[PDB]
């Protein structure tokens, strides 16, 4: 679709989509000799994203920042494995998202699940410890000045997860949004709430994203970028969708219908039956219906 970049390769002038645009690794070209990863995707995908990485980078130690928006298996799944041949590479990352990357039972599950995406044949790379990643922790509001021609502000967007941060480029109107806004259901065109953590939280970190300047491209963890109008709208219609399910829950509830029928429900009509992000499934789409039910 005209308002959708949703290929690998070149996606503007300083901006490639790396990988499986269901899971994709963005680069930024910050100068000459110089350039930024955006998402950290997930494990098994090592040797695809480094294959698409040498393709535009001939020297990967001219990669030097790599930004995560959250700690969740998908967004940082790649860190142990692409790191140690990133040499100069520095992880810029919430406190939180750091702190999850030193706690041994998240990084416990971190690890089950990208294994359970390994396919029988493939073999991770030599891995570097979690807790020996090259990170700096970056905070809410802080500047990072990655080029002369790359400026982002960090902004802290709890709710989907905890520790979950986006990176605003305002110089672009390019907004780094991770699963803050959900999941872009291409099909419907629309977004489908990640409320995995907690509602108020998610819904108030869209309040403050509708207060950036107008957006051109918004670009979350999953699916590509989105230009045009998709993107001016981005936050507000994200917001829009996560009450419209508020409201489909308080229905069903009142008519007898339990957490687990409306997952069931839920997961089928949004496609669940690898359409879905990994991450939304009938156990997870059960803890959103939970978490939305508590606080409503
Ligand atoms: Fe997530
Ligand atoms: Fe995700």
């Amino acid at each position: 679709h005209m308002l959708r970049l949703s290929a690998p390769g070149q996606l503007d002038d300083d901006l490639c989509l790396l990988g499986d645009v269901q899971v994709p690794v963005f680069l930024l070209r910050l100068g000459e000799a110089s350039w930024a990863l955006v998402e950290g995707g997930i494990s098994r995908d090592a040797e695809l994203v480094w294959a698409d990485l040498c393709r535009w980078v001939a020297d990967p130690s001219q990669v030097h920042y790599w930004l995560i928006t959250h700690k969740h298996y998908d967004h940082c799944g790649l860190l142990p494995y692409l790191c140690p041949r990133l040499p100069n590479v520095q992880v810029l990352a919430s406190e939180r998202t750091c702190q999850a990357w030193k706690s041994e039972s998240a990084v416990r599950v971190v690890e089950r699940l990208n294994r359970q995406l390994l396919r029988a044949e493939q073999r991770l790379p030599e891995a570097c410890a979690w807790d020996a990643l090259p990170v700096r922790a970056v905070a809410d509001g802080e500047w990072l000045e990655l080029g002369p021609r790359h400026r982002l502000q960090v902004i802290e967007a709890h709710g989907h997860s905890d520790d979950h941060v986006v990176f605003y480029d305002v110089r672009r109107r390019r907004l780094f949004c991770g699963d803050a806004l959900g999941w872009f259901d291409e099909a419907e065109g629309v977004w489908r709430p990640l409320v995995f953590d907690d509602m108020e939280a998610y819904l108030e970190s869209l309040e403050r994203l509708q207060r950036l300047p107008t957006l051109l491209q918004l670009i979350p963890g999953h699916g590509g970028l989105l230009r045009g109008r998709l993107a001016a709208d981005g936050a507000e219609s994200a917001y829009t969708e996560c009450l419209r399910l508020c409201r489909r829950l308080l229905w069903r509830q009142s008519m007898g219908e339990s957490l687990d029928e409306l997952s069931e429900e839920l997961h089928r009509a949004w496609g669940g039956q690898d359409f879905l992000p990994g991450e939304l499934h009938l156990g997870s789409m059960r803890r959103m219906l939970e978490i939305l039910s508590r606080q409503a």
